[PDB]
């Protein structure tokens, strides 16, 4: 089954003393300036952007593409390569998994609608217009609302052509265990404070976020850019690190079943016929850190490493017999809890940076392989 796997990656080290060394391609052993830990996947300085992206999220976009939802964290220290595996730099050999899951959900879907059809409702819901409504909504939209960059032609196959489809993307960042949406109206000149509950379908979700409607992989990247230029109000007003915050960048697929008898591609006005599926990407903040700022990190990564033992046990247990997952104590783990639950699928890259500055933090960051090994 899809179990919860976690991969790790090495960052680039020319030095000669490193404080960990790849072995089995699936395994890595610590080395003092004792231990050797077992994941999924062991990725070295060689496996590129291309190589990690098509191990690491192809088959999310795949469950995102059959009404399933999937879970992708980067994890590590500061200087780790966790935000150059997430987004990188928008060149061939730089961009990171997010604009080419971006560009192959888009890629591999069909009969993506125009924008107003579907609409997000109360409680994490969607609407559907009828088509004359939604036009004029465009052209009011369109009141309102230059990338030279690599493009990822990769396109898969599994979409539901019996299905329309639109998409939207909500920015959320986690940050003192609280809760702001970067894609926010913000008037007052600060992020609103957001709360994490759940809908009828005891599905997680920010209440007050915003589900912004997205054409293309382009017009995605230009919401998430906006949200990155949110991401960097500190609290002194200086720039914030990714490092001191968790970013939550969710790709929902909303579909619902296509009309017949139409000569145009439009969903069936039964707005309960609507399926939402997510692809969740976090870009975790860094495991070495402002006193409350550092203690809410450091007990969030604690609760989700906890969590995702009590999610390993679970996927070996019984029906029954099956423990608690103590999603509670923070505020991101709380977040995904239908996920830690055993809904869907998660998959953690852990980066690590072999110099030996280094050393102990990556002791903590290996903490999450699958099983571990003592010399």
């Amino acid at each position: 089954t899809d179990s919860i796997e976690v991969v790790c990656r090495l960052c680039p080290y020319t030095g000669s003393t490193p404080s960990l060394i790849a072995i089995d391609e699936g395994s890595i052993q610590t080395v003092l300036p004792e231990k050797v830990f077992r994941f999924g996947r062991v990725f070295s300085e060689n496996d590129g952007q291309a190589t990690v992206f098509e191990r690491t999220s192809v088959d999310l976009i795949l469950n995102l593409l059959k009404g399933q939802n999937s879970l992708l964290f980067t994890y590590g220290v500061t200087g780790s390569g966790k935000t150059y595996t997430m987004t990188g730099k928008p060149t061939e050999t730089g961009t990171g998994l997010l604009p080419r899951t971006l560009d192959v959900i888009f890629n591999s879907i069909n009969n993506r609608v125009e924008k107003c059809i579907f609409y997000p409702s109360a409680l994490n819901t969607f609407e559907i217009r009828a088509t004359l409504d939604a036009h004029l909504k465009r052209h009011q939209m369109a009141a309102d609302r230059i990338t030279d960059r690599y493009c990822e032609a990769i396109k898969l196959s599994g979409y539901n052509d019996d299905m329309v489809c639109s998409v939207f993307v909500t920015y959320v960042e986690i940050y003192n265990n609280y809760c702001y949406d970067l894609l926010e109206d913000a008037r007052n000149g600060v992020l609103t404070k957001r709360e994490i509950r759940h809908d009828r379908q005891q599905q997680m979700y920010v209440d007050g976020a915003k589900d912004v409607e997205v054409s293309s992989s382009e017009e995605a990247l230009e919401v998430f850019c906006l949200g990155e230029e949110r991401r960097r109000v500190s609290s002194t007003l200086l720039n914030k690190d990714s490092s001191r915050s968790h970013s939550v960048f969710t790709i929902k697929l909303v579909m619902a079943p296509r009309a017949y008898e139409t000569k145009s591609v439009y969903p069936t006005m039964d707005s309960s016929q609507i399926i939402v599926s997510q692809l969740c990407l976090v870009d975790l903040a860094g495991s070495e850190r402002r006193l409350a700022e550092a203690n809410s990190i450091n007990q969030s990564l604690m609760t989700l490493r906890q969590c995702i033992e009590v999610l390993r046990r679970n996927q070996k247990s019984s029906s029954q017999n099956l423990e608690q997952v103590p999603y509670r104590q923070s505020k991101l783990t709380h977040l995904f809890k239908n996920y830690l639950e055993g809904n869907g699928k998660i998959r953690m890259v852990i980066c690590v940076n072999p110099k030996p500055d280094d050393y102990d933090e990556n002791m903590s960051a290996l903490a999450f392989a699958e099983e571990s090994q003592t010399i």
